[PDB]
């Protein structure tokens, strides 16, 4: 519409209006430099200030320890599915996986090209609705690392606490909950994520990697997938995604202005609770299949008992400016993605719409 | 706080009308209710944008349906690995004609994945020439022949193309992409980063003959696999949506300019102004590149009085002409004069050169 809508898309996703308007204001001529960020040399002093400020702001938000590197890369999280075992394993090493949704399953399949994989536990048998108890996971005695997807974007399953790796280090795909809450980074060897879900536009992927794990990639690693190359060149080995990194920088600066990630988590909890409570109080009209203690604050899948009404629910919500609510083809129903930048008012509008819908169709 | 004349070699200057369109669309693209930066890549609005970008590019370069057009991430440098990973077995051979340092980087990365033969290198004469094609000793069972069509640092550009004795021709056209017509049917693959001539950094275009798609090496990352990208129309994973949108705006505007025959005329005219100024300078300024292969896009030049190069660059920047410093190896200057560099910018540099020479000769 002529007014902006409430955008429940799962990735790419909604961004803060103030960030967008700042980008608009500066698009033709950034800070009297005489050019757009889209036209800046990546080796020039203006872009250097942008990428350095983005890294500094991110380090502050997540309280990233000095002994970790921060890389700003292209190729999405799917490229990292290959880069991780290429950098961190030899061809006969094993990576352990806990698979809580389909994103972890894709990571397994790609890793098989480059090392051995072991899926300790899969949620598939119960339609990806739970996280296992950690103590009873049988880890591979010589596994290089343990891989999790911290927020399974399709399935709505989120780690709250983290497993402790037995032999190696912990790797987490945090694409769809990145900068939604504090994380004790020191518990991980690698955290990675596409920016597009929670912290910027598509085209930028962030890798936070303990410095002692950088180096000794497999010989077949493309130079563009090599962590040492990226780290020693500060993400400027080749031409980076300049504009994407600038946009991420705006988002980080704004999250700090909001009070940092403790405050961000409080708002995310508050708005998620309105939606989960609406569902739970609906006497089964709406249903969420995910086990209560691991319900994602970012992605909320739900269905109707009267599934024949789902298409109508989605179409009518779009007429009321709540878009991209359709769920995954495997389950149908709906998926409300409610990332950092989803206004509280959008969640309130959806909850009120659900009320009205239920009353009309009970 | 006026806009400057921006001679950077990549990323690079973009058309002002395109930047202003992007500004106007940024918060809410066509009353869709969101930015391009917030669109689902599987939604109807983004699908219209990527499809229009492909169509417009096919019209502009005259890319027939026997070729796929892929919009990817990773830069041209990712394609240095993807090409042999997709197109070669580990014991196949690829021939290289190396006319500058970008081709040399392509050779180094290909060695990881297959055998390489550098059948000609310009290095011994400081990368100033293109070989005579008839005299190249091509490998009889080469899978493909790789060239860099425009060597961005060295200013050496192919005007005519060699005929592969076996296999097909692959060209890195990063720094001359959509600067002039190209007979696409002569090639197996044309590739290039968008950031020099057609958009911002973060998108790479790959134009690939459909019969060449598939059969990648088993070690090929899914994100480097041409069959995966082709069968999913560049939407296998989350594409660089905003970058593709920007490339689309550029392609639309190049069509509005009259297409690539017209773009080439403008490029030739403004390059000639600069090269003529260099050659008429009685040696004060010098271009090392052999005349018939001088790039229309990247113009490297030095001063006879090398000690004045720093003053030249600094004073030019005071006159709103920025990013003219040349490569560390040969010093001097490099004026990158891509499609979107205004004619007035080249005129100003030419005037600046004339005044500088009068002052210091």
């Amino acid at each position: 519409s002529n007014a902006r809508v409430f955008n429940f898309a799962a990735g790419p996703a909604t961004l803060p209006e103030n960030v967008l308007l700042k980008a608009q204001a500066d698009l033709y001529n950034w800070r009297g430099s005489g050019m757009s960020v889209m036209e800046m040399s990546h080796r020039g002093k203006e872009f250097l200030s942008i990428i350095q400020k983005a890294e500094s702001d991110l380090r502050q938000l997540l309280e990233i320890p000095q002994e970790y590197s921060v890389l700003f890369l292209q190729g999405g999280a799917t490229t990292q599915f290959a880069a991780l075992p290429l950098n961190l394993c030899k061809s006969d090493d094993t990576v352990d996986f806990v698979v809580t949704g389909s994103w972890g399953d894709k990571a397994v399949k790609e890793a098989k090209k480059y090392c051995k994989t072991n899926v300790i536990w899969s949620g598939k048998s119960e339609k990806y609705t739970k996280v296992p108890s950690f103590e009873e996971l049988e880890q591979t005695p010589d596994a290089k690392y343990l891989h999790i997807c911290a927020n399974e974007t399709i399935h709505g399953v989120e780690f709250k606490d983290y497993p402790v790796p037995k032999n190696g280090f912990l790797v987490a795909d945090m694409s769809s909950n990145f900068c939604s809450k504090p994380v004790d980074v020191s518990k991980f060897g690698v955290i990675y994520g596409g920016a597009q879900k929670n912290v910027g536009p598509s085209g930028v992927t962030i890798v936070i990697i303990r410095k002692d794990l950088i180096g000794n990639a497999q010989d077949i690693t493309p130079v563009m997938l090599d962590y040492k190359i990226h780290d020693e060149n500060s993400s400027l080995y080749n031409t980076p995604p300049c504009f994407g990194i600038y946009m991420c920088g705006l988002v980080f600066e704004d999250l700090l202005e909001q009070g940092g990630l403790k405050e961000v988590e409080k708002k995310n909890q508050r708005k998620a609770d309105l939606l989960y409570n609406a569902i739970e109080e609906s006497n089964g009209f709406f249903r969420c299949p995910v086990e209560k203690s691991v319900r994602s604050l970012m992605n909320v899948p739900f269905t109707l008992e009267k599934s024949e009404l789902e298409a109508e629910f989605i179409k009518e919500a779009a007429k009321e400016k709540m878009v991209q609510l359709k769920g995954h083809r495997s389950v149908g129903g709906m998926r409300a993605s409610i990332y950092n930048a989803m206004p509280l008012a959008g969640v309130e509008k959806l909850v009120a719409f659900m009320k009205d819908f239920q009353a009309k169709h009970a």
